[PDB]
């Protein structure tokens, strides 16, 4: 079976018992994780070490949060106490895991299912093929010897417009933005970096990224976390919204992909 979490920030206990409640089998079953897998919740070490355990029984896309994570780990970005990630930052094995976390994918395509994921969505500015491209460029930085410095370079909220004669940290800004912080787009599809509430809270004329026709949602199925104020709600058919908040009190949610059936664990905040 294919099952498919929602962001788990750290909330290891609401994880296994999900996951426990589904009987999820490594070798029978796979995994998909919208990212923001550390931060906030108590437990980022026991999640990171999980996840990584589970090898080629989970498909990973890196969020804003893991990243920012790797940003602290690599002393470009201040700690917030607020995160809860000292434990992990000072794990034994910390090198070993967030060298791991860094090498995983912002961009998962399964072709037989027609399924797509990352952290935020695709922007109704990309074709499939431009994705790729753009998930495999930040991940090659992401996985380089230099990586501290793409992490530094990665922080800005401009371009939010995209073009293919984009070049360099305006290029690779937009990509990470697009993959990991989008929300709310304006209706040529330029991306919002500000509003994070509800789409019927949004101040017009801004509409979800997943409202604007765009050529990957027209072919294949997104799933997506990130929007947590979104409560996994109000999405059209094909769009799959799977973060519902566990480490706000809210629930930690499952889909299974082969009869569309959901299944929650309430928070345990
Ligand atoms: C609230 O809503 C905002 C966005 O939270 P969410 O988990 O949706 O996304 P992110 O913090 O990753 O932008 C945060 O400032 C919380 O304090
Ligand atoms: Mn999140
Ligand atoms: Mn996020």
């Amino acid at each position: 079976a294919t099952y498919l979490i929602g962001d788990v920030h750290g909330c290891y206990d609401e994880l296994i018992a999900l996951l426990h409640k589904v009987e999820f089998t490594p070798g029978k079953d796979t995994l998909w994780l919208t990212g923001d897998l550390v931060a906030r919740g108590p437990g980022s070490l026991d999640v990171l070490r999980y996840v990584k355990s589970l090898g080629d029984s989970v498909r990973l896309v890196l969020g804003n949060h893991d990243l920012h994570l790797l940003a602290v780990f690599a002393g470009i970005s201040r700690n917030k106490p607020k995160d809860r990630l000292t434990p992990l930052l000072e794990a034994p094995d910390a090198d070993e895991l967030l060298n791991w976390l860094r090498r995983q994918p912002l961009l998962q395509i399964d072709e037989e299912k027609k399924l797509v994921m990352a952290h935020a969505g695709i922007t109704p500015q990309w074709d499939l093929q431009t994705a790729k491209e753009c998930a495999r460029d930040v991940e090659a930085v992401l996985s380089s010897d230099s990586y501290p410095f793409f992490l530094d370079a990665m922080y800005g909220d401009m371009p939010n417009n995209w073009s293919p004669e984009l070049r360099g940290l305006g290029r690779l800004r937009f990509i990470t933005n697009a993959f990991t912080r989008m929300r709310f787009c304006f209706p040529n599809g330029q991306l919002d970096m500000y509003s994070k509430e509800s789409p019927e809270e949004a101040p017009a004329p801004l509409k979800p990224w997943f409202a604007i026709p765009g050529p990957v949602a027209e072919e294949y199925s997104i799933a997506f976390g990130h929007w947590a104020s979104l409560e996994g709600k109000g999405t059209p058919e094909g769009i799959y919204a799977l973060d519902t908040g566990c480490c706000w009190g809210g629930t930690l949610t499952c889909l299974r992909w082969e009869d569309k059936q959901y299944f929650v664990q309430p928070s345990n905040r």
